[PDB]
Parts: structure tokens; C-alpha cells; sequence
């Protein structure tokens, strides 16, 4: 193994008196000629030590015959029809299939014909009360501006001519009149402004003469506007705010001639919003004076906040409400997997709903007559699956296997829970082929991220599940900093605890042996971005932990981080050299670029990282990379695997990865 030359220069950097060298500053700038060709030589150097691995192909080939498939969502009724998106599972967008009562589904709109490209996307979706009209808008490319187009349902033709100059918008149908929708500018003529307008259009009328019904005076400017009408088309509900923080909120009551709008939350303090009505009673989602969030109730005519009773008091857990059926739905994060219970709207707790198990839901959305209502599940080892659920009942019923190459009864995901140094508990999911033999003799992938208030929760990848048909086990690990357990665990894993978030990852690698799931030289550690400083920080503190290090687009250098693109985004998490001499010690004391020392042998690693990249620069895994090559001093190679310009490449990264791993954990030929 051969790595390419690496030039030391004579940079030197000064915190608060301390000297520190970086001899691949150069290596910062990823367009200069020098840096472009060392990536051409280093990406040469990995492509040709990968060649020599003689199931890459094959790995290959398996992925790429199982990574697309048709998936279909659940069905919803409109007028006399039922509707639901499909996709080939090569179409790039899933198409609209309609299907009534006696003749078979056909496809409806499939916004795919719409684009030469298929670049033309298919945004809101709104069905008149009566389902006879279908208001849609649709976004070109990348941009943010909209149309909506109104189409005859029966005859699949043009209502009438599409709105135009719509943005941020969503479409609110008030029975068959028209619908309520957002816009920066006046449908006459003028000049641009952030004063984001709600408008009413009738239909057949034309755009012009669309009523203004918030947002043009002064007391009423905001940068975001919405507009819903409750199901039952009693009451409008208008939010008003100039961020992603916190929100105005109206309502006006529609039974009622020239109702005026009353004030349901006049300040920015929190977010509310509107689940739905009953009577004259609105139920809210929000979190004032809940930081994880409460469903209230309050009568419409004195809406404010003084007069909100809780429904659904603030728990331990963030709640996220559905409604459907004539039922509520909290929907809760518990050890991140979830958890559905069902009340009725008086508040009374029906049942829990009994879920396929632990993994992450979708679903449970309906309107007030629905007979039945659909949920989707998944986790690591088990395709996106659709359910039915009978309200009443609590019966729960397949309504649609994965269409994935994946049986799930072949796989099992177990939880467990493991302690860190300090004595905490941490959850630890675990998935594999059922058949495993805890004797400690499968190669393992360990992933983690640790930070960001993120969550890790269960998903299911076809790449995670052709490890696992490769005999390979994946195991997640929900360590500190994340936001599996509210405010508490993400601080528990910033600034100068940061070494809380490596601790647990390390607890985590000690128990899979100690329960015989792996063993040492069958252990690889996975994390991209901050989960790639998860990796880099843990390899140079443990590198005799693992056998493989897989970081993927990580901040590696701590000390410069800061200064780079986009790098300043991230200083509530990490601190920063600058801070002061204590946060620079701590930074200094962990940050992997400078914790690789010479002499000292390191696992096998694969840094990887696009050519360009403006969210995390390659700089970082450049001069990690080119650090490891110069002070490794075991048999293990240091490669970096540099992506330069998709499905297919996607592809080719998980082969290499796996592949990779397996070659070094000394597989000469496929498990089994």
C-alpha cells in the first residue's frame, strides 16, 4: 500500500499563548490545483486497494437489485372515489391512482408527464368539500414559487386558468366556493415586498379580484402567513409569524355574517395550532408554557390564551397530535421508538394503540366519517408497512406488505440498554437475521451521532438490511446530546461535556462484546458529520476498540471548524477555540485531527467525503486523512474515499463500505 505524498508546510496557529501546527492547512482549500490533485491521487490509491477486494461486485450487484421497488401510501376518500399515491419505484415522482367502488384503480395524475425532466413537482393537494374540484400546486426545479391549477375531477381538464405568484402557501377549501391561500403580492400590479397576504378565491373569478382577508395593513404584516378552514368549513384559522419561532394565531367563525377575526394568541411567544373543532370549541397544539408541547381546548368566541384548559396535559415526552375518525391521537418518543394512544374529543383516554412493535409511525390521519383509518410502521428491520385500524375496535389488520425484497420475519430488533462511565443508562437497538449465535463472531457496524438535539430513531435502509443479509449485525446506539430525552440529554452532550456523547458510544462498543454479539477485530464504528466526529474522537482515544472506522463528512478539525463555511452553526454544540482558554483546552483535548499521534497503530479507516461540499467542508476529512497516513504505524490502511459530481453512486459508496469493512476484518470470502 502505497499512499500518495503529502506535503507539510510551516503553518502554525497561536490559542491564547498555546502553539499549534497544521501541516496541511493547504488542504483546507479544496479548489485549489495542488489540493484537486491530491484528491485524484488519493481516490486512485483507495480505488485500486478496493479492486483487489474479490466480492465487491458482488456486494455491489445485490445492492442494486434490491435498492428500488414499487411503494404504494394509504387510501382517502373524495366524493365518490378513493385515492392513493403509487410509485414504479423508478419513477422519480409517485403518481396520484384513482379508484371507485366497481371498476379497477386507474392512474389519475401522475405530475411526472408534467416535466420533460420530471422536474415539475406536484406540492398541496386539496379536494374541494364535495371532492369534485382538485386545487394542486406544483413547483418547478429547485424554486420556491408555486402555481395551483384547478382541475375538473371527473373530466381531468382545466377548471380554469392556474393562480399564479404563490409561495409558502397551503390551500384551505370553504366548502365548493373557493379557497383560502397565501401570496406575497397583490393579484393586480405592483412592486415586491416580505408582506405575506392571505387571499380568498372564488371560483369563477378571476386571480385579480381575489378578496385580501389578511396581512396588508400594518398591524398585520408578517413574513408568514397560513390559512385553514376546519373540516366541518365552521371556522378559519389564520397564523401569522415572522419565524420558524413561535406564531400568531386568528380565528373566525364562518357560521356567522361578517364575523370578525378574534385573537387567539396575539404574540410570538410560543407556537400554536389548530387540530380542529368541535362545536364551538378549537382544539390547539402548542407549546406555551409546555415545552414538550399540550393539546388545549378553548371556546371560539374568547379564544385567548388565558382561557385555554388543558385536554392533554404536557407529559415527559414532545406530543404530536392527529386527529381522524372523530378521535384524537397523541402521538409520543419513548426510548425513540413510538407510542399512539387514542381519546376521544372529550379527553377521555380510549386505549393505546398496540403498534407492529418498536419502530416509527406515520398515519393516523383522517376525516370525521372515516370508517377506518391507516397507519404506516418501520424500523431497521422491517420495510415501510401499511396498516389499518379499526377506531372503535383498536383491531389492527394489514393493508399492505413492503414491496422491498426484505421478508421481515427473517430479521429481528431488539432493544437493550446498556451504562456509560458515569453510570447512565443509554438505549442500544440491535437488528440482525434471525439465527444469530451470540458467541461473538459477527461482524459488526456500530452507528451513532450524539448531538444537535437529533434524534436517532428507528428506519428502515436497504443497505442497513443487505448487511444484514450478509450475516453482519447493526446496532444504533441513542447517546447523550441527542433528543431522545428532552433539554437535559442533548446538554448532557455539549460544550465541555461533549465527552459524555464518546463515553456512551465507547460503553456501547464494550457491550456488544461483552454480550457476544462481536468481538474486537469484528467491530467497525459508523457516523457522518457530527456522527464523523463521533468516529474520529472515539478512534483516536479507543483505536484498539475496533477493527474498522468508517467517518463519513466529519468536523474533525476543532480548533478551526468555526472559521470555515457554515462552520459557525455549530458553536451552541461544540464551543470554540476562541471561546477562552478553557473551552480551547477541552477542544484541543478531543479534537481528532489533533489527537492522531505517530507511531500509534489505527484501525482500518475509510474517510469519506464529496470533493465540495458547503454544509461540512472536505477540509476536514482531508487533512484527517492525510494525518492518519503520516503517523499510522500498524498494518492497517488509512484510506479516504473522495466522491467527485444519484442512485448509482449511492450504490457504489454502501459496496465499498461494506465490502471494505468485510476485507479488513479479514473475510476472504463472503460470510457464512
Amino acid at each position: 500500500l502505497h499512499y500518495p505524498v503529502t506535503r507539510q508546510g510551516e503553518q502554525v496557529d497561536h490559542y491564547f499563548g498555546q502553539a499549534v501546527a497544521d501541516p496541511y492547512r493547504w488542504l483546507e482549500d479544496d479548489r485549489s490545483p495542488e489540493t484537486e490533485a491530491w484528491v485524484k491521487a488519493q481516490n486512485a490509491v483507495t480505488q485500486d486497494y478496493l479492486a483487489q477486494i474479490p466480492y465487491r461486485a458482488a456486494i455491489k450487484e445485490k445492492l442494486a437489485a434490491s435498492w428500488n421497488y414499487a411503494k404504494e401510501g394509504a387510501p382517502f376518500r373524495e366524493g365518490r372515489y378513493h385515492y392513493f399515491f403509487k410509485n414504479d419505484g423508478l419513477q422519480n415522482q409517485n403518481v396520484l391512482w384513482r379508484q371507485q367502488e366497481g371498476k379497477p384503480a386507474e392512474v389519475f395524475l401522475d405530475p411526472n408527464t408534467l416535466s420533460p425532466d420530471g422536474t415539475t413537482a406536484l406540492d398541496q393537494l386539496s379536494f374541494s368539500r364535495d371532492g369534485r374540484i382538485l386545487a394542486y400546486s406544483l413547483s418547478l426545479a429547485g424554486s420556491d414559487w408555486r402555481e395551483i391549477h384547478l382541475m375538473d375531477v371527473e373530466s381531468k381538464q382545466p377548471l380554469e386558468t392556474p393562480l399564479k405568484d404563490v409561495k409558502f402557501s397551503g390551500i384551505s377549501w370553504l366548502g365548493n366556493e373557493g379557497f383560502f391561500y397565501s401570496s406575497y403580492d397583490k393579484p393586480d400590479g405592483s412592486a415586491r415586498t416580505d408582506q405575506h397576504k392571505v387571499y380568498f378565491h372564488r371560483l369563477g373569478t378571476a386571480q385579480e379580484d381575489d378578496r385580501l382577508v389578511f396581512g396588508a395593513i400594518p398591524a398585520q404584516h408578517h413574513r408568514y402567513v397560513g390559512a385553514t378552514v376546519t373540516e366541518d368549513d365552521r371556522f378559519l384559522l389564520i397564523s401569522a409569524a415572522n419565524s420558524t419561532s413561535g406564531n400568531r394565531l386568528y380565528v373566525k367563525d364562518l357560521s356567522q355574517e361578517n364575523a370578525p377575526l378574534l385573537t387567539v394568541q396575539g404574540d410570538l411567544d410560543a407556537d400554536v395550532s389548530l387540530v380542529d373543532n368541535k362545536g364551538s370549541t378549537l382544539y390547539l397544539l402548542t407549546n406555551r408554557d409546555a415545552p414538550n408541547r399540550r393539546l388545549v381546548t378553548v371556546d371560539a368566541a374568547n379564544p385567548g390564551p388565558a382561557h385555554w384548559r388543558d385536554l392533554i396535559p404536557e407529559r415527559q415526552q414532545v406530543l404530536t397530535v392527529h386527529s381522524g375518525s372523530g378521535y384524537l391521537f397523541a402521538e409520543y418518543m419513548v426510548d425513540a421508538t413510538a407510542r399512539v394512544e387514542q381519546f376521544d374529543y372529550e379527553g377521555k383516554r380510549v386505549r393505546e394503540v398496540a403498534l407492529p412493535g418498536l419502530g416509527s409511525v406515520s398515519g393516523f390521519n383522517g376525516k370525521h366519517d372515516d370508517p377506518a383509518l391507516y397507519f404506516g410502521f418501520e424500523n431497521y428491520a422491517q420495510p415501510p408497512t401499511l396498516y389499518r385500524f379499526e377506531p372503535k375496535s383498536g383491531a389492527i389488520s394489514l393493508y399492505r406488505a413492503s414491496a422491498a425484497p426484505f421478508k421481515p420475519e427473517d430479521y429481528v430488533s431488539e432493544q437493550r440498554f446498556y451504562q456509560s462511565k458515569d453510570g447512565t443508562r443509554v438505549p442500544l437497538i440491535i437488528s440482525y437475521r434471525k439465527g444469530l449465535k451470540l458467541d461473538g463472531s459477527n461482524p459488526t457496524i456500530l452507528y451513532g451521532y450524539g448531538g444537535f438535539d437529533v434524534s436517532l430513531t428507528p428506519s428502515f435502509s436497504v443497505s442497513v438490511a443487505n448487511w444484514l443479509d450478509l450475516g453482519g449485525v447493526y446496532a444504533v446506539a441513542n447517546l447523550r446530546g441527542g433528543g431522545e430525552y428532552g433539554q437535559a440529554w442533548h446538554l448532557a452532550g455539549t460544550q465541555q461535556n461533549k465527552q459524555n456523547v464518546f463515553d456512551d458510544f465507547i460503553a456501547a462498543a464494550e457491550y456488544l462484546k461483552a454480550e457476544g454479539y462481536t468481538r474486537t477485530d469484528r467491530l467497525a464504528i459508523r457516523g457522518g458529520s457530527n456522527g464523523g466526529l463521533l468516529v474520529g474522537a472515539v478512534m483516536t482515544q479507543r483505536p484498539d476498540l475496533m477493527r474498522v472506522a468508517l467517518p463519513a463528512v466529519g468536523v474533525l478539525d476543532m480548533l478551526r471548524y468555526h472559521t470555515f463555511t457554515a462552520g459557525t452553526g455549530w458553536a451552541y454544540d461544540y464551543g470554540t477555540s476562541a471561546d477562552s482558554e478553557a473551552m480551547f483546552d477541552y477542544l484541543k483535548g478531543y479534537s481528532p485531527l489533533h489527537n492522531v499521534r505517530p507511531g500509534v497503530s489505527y484501525p482500518s479507516t475509510m474517510v469519506t467525503t464529496a470533493d465540495h461540499n458547503d454544509r461540512v467542508v472536505p477540509a476536514h476529512s482531508f487533512k484527517f486523512a492525510a494525518t492518519l497516513q503520516a503517523d499510522n504505524a500498524g498494518p492497517h490502511p488509512q484510506l479516504i474515499r473522495i466522491e467527485t459530481n444519484p442512485v448509482a453512486k449511492l450504490i457504489e459508496q454502501s459496496a465499498d463500505i461494506y465490502a471494505f469493512t468485510l476485507y479488513e476484518m479479514g473475510y476472504r470470502e463472503l460470510p457464512r
